[PDB]
C-alpha cells in the first residue's frame, strides 16, 4: 500500500486527490491489480490465443464458457450476502462471455457447515434458475477464520456469437445496465486484499445481491447479443463502474470519458466517487456504437432493469471521469489498469515427500443442500456424487465439470500437493469417459509478502501440472491475503476441469465385480500409465471411481440410488496414491496393477 502510494505519487507528480486515492486503492488492490500473480500467470499454458478467455470450443458449433471465482473475504464477514453475491459475480462473468449460464459447481472450505454460506448459494441459484451440478466440500479447522467460497459457472455458447471483452474504436459508447447503483460493496476490492481480515473493512464493504434482477439481466443481455447489439462486454464486480470502464478501454488501448451523472442511482445523495467505485450487483457494461445504444436501453428497461449510456470511448488513452460538467478525476488509463508488478520467486521442486495423513473431512453437498430446497445435480447424465458432473449439450454431445483440491497435501508441500490435485482432476475427468479439455483455477493463498515461496510453489506447479497433463488454463482467479491476525489459510488451489464427453458413452453402475486398479502410492512417472489404463477400461464400458479415499460415503450413498450394494475390502492406501476403483463383469486387463476386492450387487 505504502510502496504503492509512493509510486502513484511518482507517476502523478503530486499527491493524489481524494477521488484518485479511492480509485487506485481499488484498481491497485491485490484483488484488481494482481501485483503478485501477474508474472506467474503469464507463464501458465493457456487457452489464451483462443479469442475469448474461458471459452472452449466443444464441437466447432458450440463452445463451453466457464470460470471459477471466489468470495472468501466477504463470506467471512457476512456468509449470506458474501456467498450469494459470490455466485452472482461469477454468473455475470460467463454471461459477459456471451453464454447462457447453465451450471454451477461450488467448492467450499470451512471449519464447519456455515448455514449462511450454503443458503446464500442455494437461494441465489434458485432465483436465477441456474442449477448446481455439483460441489466440492472440505471441512477443516484450518479454515475457521477464513472460509473459502469458490464458485464455478459454465455456459453453452455458439461459436458464431462470441462476445468481445474490450472496446475497439473511438466512437463506441459503453452502456451500464441492470440493477440501479447504491452504496453497497464500496471498497470491497481493497477489503478483499487487506493483508488481514481484521483490517479496516467491514459491513460497508459487502455487496447485496438480488437474483431476480440477475435473471432479468441474462435475458436482456442474451437478447442484446442475439440482436447483434453487443460489441463488447464486462460485468461490474469489484471496482464497479471504474473497473469495468477503464479495463474495457484499457484492453483495447483506447481511453474513456465517464459521465457518472448518467449512472442510474438507487441512492441519489451519493457522491461522485461513490458512484464510480460502487460495487452494486447485477450490472453489466456493454461496448457498442451510438446507433445500437437505443435498442439496448429499450431491451434493458423492458426487462425491468435500468441503464443509460455512461461512457464514450476515445482515441486518447486518458481516463476522464466527469459528473455533469465537473471534472472528477483524470489519469492515464494504462496507469490505472497496470498496478505495480512484484518480482516473483523462482521455485525449483524438491523430492516428492511422503505425505502424512492430514485429517480433513468431505461431505456430499447434496445431502447438505436439502435443508435449503437446493438440489445438486438433478439434471445430469450420471450422478456427480461419483466424481464428476456430466451435462448434455445435445443427444450425442456433452461435457463434464470437475472441482478438486488437495490442501491437505499442499499444507505439507505446496508444490507436490498442488500438482497432485490437478493430476487427480485428470483422473476424475477420464474416469467418467470424458476427455480433458481445459482448466479454470482459483488460487486461494495467504500473505505473499510474508511467504512468497508458498505462492510461487502453487503457481509453478499449476504451470508444470498443465504442461505434464497437456491441459491448459482457460480462465481463473487469484485470492491472496486470505489471513486472520496474520494466521494464514492452507494454500488451496482449486482446479476446475472441463471435459468433452458423449452422453451415450457414459457408464452407469450395475451389478459387477470391483477391482482396485493402480498403485497404493504416488510416482509422477506412472501417472500417465494410470490414465492410459483408465482410458482403456472406460472405452470398454467400465464404471470407474477415482477418489482420495477410494470409496466415500457419498459414493455408497449414490450407489443406493441404483438399489445397488457394495461390499469390498479397500486396499491400504497412502494420502497420495495412484489407484482407482473399477467395476466390470470381467477382470480388467491393463499394464497397471489389478486386484479384485469385492462386489456391487442387488
Ligand atoms: O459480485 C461480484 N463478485 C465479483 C468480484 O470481483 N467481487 C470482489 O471480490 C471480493 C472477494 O474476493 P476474495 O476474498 O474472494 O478474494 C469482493 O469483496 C468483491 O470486491
Amino acid at each position: 500500500k505504502l510502496r504503492y502510494l509512493n509510486i502513484l505519487k511518482e507517476k502523478l507528480g503530486r499527491e493524489p486527490t481524494f477521488v484518485e486515492l479511492q480509485a487506485f486503492s481499488v484498481m491497485w488492490s491485490e484483488h484488481c491489480g494482481y501485483s503478485h500473480t501477474k508474472k506467474y500467470i503469464r507463464r501458465l499454458p493457456k487457452t489464451g490465443f483462443e479469442g475469448n478467455a474461458g471459452v472452449v470450443n466443444l464441437d466447432d458449433y458450440y463452445s463451453v464458457a466457464f470460470k471459477i471465482e471466489s468470495h472468501n473475504h466477504p463470506s467471512a464477514i457476512e456468509p449470506y450476502n458474501g456467498a450469494a453475491t459470490g455466485v452472482g459475480g461469477i454468473i455475470r462473468d460467463v454471461l459477459a462471455m456471451g453464454a447462457r449460464p447453465t451450471a454451477i459447481f461450488d467448492s467450499l472450505h470451512m471449519s464447519r457447515i456455515i448455514d449462511g454460506i450454503i443458503e446464500g448459494i442455494a437461494d441465489y441459484g434458485n432465483s436465477i434458475g441456474v442449477p448446481t451440478v455439483g460441489g466440492e466440500l472440505r471441512i477443516s479447522s484450518l479454515y475457521a477464520h477464513n472460509p473459502l467460497v469458490n464458485v464455478l459457472a459454465a455456459g453453452v455458447v455458439r461459436n458464431d456469437m462470441l462476445v468481445d471483452s474490450k472496446a475497439s474504436r473511438p466512437g463506441q459508447v459503453i452502456v451500464i445496465f441492470g440493477g440501479a447503483t447504491g452504496r453497497d460493496g464500496i471498497h470491497g476490492a481493497s477489503f478483499a486484499s487487506e493483508d488481514l481480515t481484521g483490517d479496516k473493512a467491514t459491513k460497508l464493504s459487502i455487496q447485496v445481491g438480488d437474483p431476480f434482477a440477475e435473471k432479468m439481466l441474462i435475458e436482456a443481455f442474451l437478447e442484446m447479443v442475439e440482436e447483434g447489439l453487443v460489441e463488447g462486454a464486462q460485468d461490474l464486480g469489484a471496482g464497479g463502474v471504474l473497473s469495468a470502464t477503464s479495463e474495457l478501454v484499457a484492453k483495447g488501448n483506447l481511453g474513456a470519458i465517464v459521465h457518472l451523472d448518467r449512472v442510474p442511482l438507487r441512492e441519489p445523495d451519493m457522491e461522485p466517487w461513490e458512484i464510480l467505485i460502487s460495487e452494486s450487483q447485477e450490472r453489466m457494461a456493454v461496448v457498442t456504437s451510438p446507433q445500437k445504444a437505443s435498442r439496448i436501453l429499450e431491451i434493458a428497461r423492458k426487462h425491468l432493469l435500468f441503464g443509460d449510456v455512461v461512457a464514450e470511448v476515445i482515441e486518447e488513452p486518458v481516463y476522464r471521469v466527469m459528473y455533469r460538467n465537473d471534472l472528477v478525476m483524470e489519469v492515464p488509463v494504462q496507469l490505472l489498469a497496470n498496478a505495480p508488478e512484484e518480482d516473483i520467486v523462482e521455485y525449483t521442486p524438491g523430492k516428492i515427500p511422503e505425505f502424512k495423513r492430514v485429517e480433513f473431512e468431505e461431505v456430499n453437498a447434496r445431502e447438505v443442500f436439502e435443508q435449503y430446497d437446493h438440489m445438486v445435480g438433478t439434471d445430469t447424465v450420471v450422478p456427480p456424487g461419483f466424481g464428476a458432473a456430466v451435462m448434455r449439450i445435445k443427444r450425442d454431445g456433452g461435457y463434464s465439470l470437475v472441482t478438486h483440491s488437495r490442501a491437505d497435501l499442499a499444507l505439507q508441500d505446496t508444490y507436490w500437493g498442488t500438482l497432485i490435485a490437478v493430476l487427480e482432476s485428470v483422473r476424475k475427468t477420464l474416469s467418467v469417459g470424458a476427455e480433458p479439455l481445459a482448466i479454470t483455477n482459483c488460487v486461494n493463498y495467504g500473505d505473499p509478502d510474508v511467504d512468497p515461496v508458498g505462492l510461487s510453489a502453487m503457481m509453478t506447479a499449476l504451470k508444470n501440472a498443465c504442461e505434464f497433463s497437456g491441459v491448459p488454463v482457460a480462465s481463473g482467479n487469484a485470492s491472496l491475503y486470505n489471513t486472520y491476525q496474520g494466521k494464514p489459510i492452507p494454500p488451496t488451489l482449486v482446479v476446475g476441469m472441463l471435459g468433452k464427453v458423449n452422453p451415450q458413452k457414459v457408464a452407469k453402475p450395475k451389478p459387477s465385480k470391483v477391482f482396485a486398479v493402480g498403485w497404493n502410492d504416488f510416482e509422477l512417472e506412472r501417472e500417465k500409465e494410470l490414465w492410459r489404463a483408465i482410458r482403456k477400461l472406460s472405452e470398454e464400458g467400465a464404471f470407474i471411481l477415482s477418489s482420495s479415499q477410494l470409496l466415500t460415503r457419498t459414493h455408497v450413498e449414490t450407489f443406493r440410488e441404483y438399489g445397488l450394494k457394495i461390499e469390498v475390502k479397500l486396499p491400504e492406501v497412502r494420502p497420495a496414491h495412484q489407484m482407482v476403483l473399477v467395476f466390470s463383469e470381467r477382470t480388467p486387463v491393463v499394464d497397471v496393477p489389478v486386484k479384485e476386492i469385492g462386489t456391487l450387487s442387488r
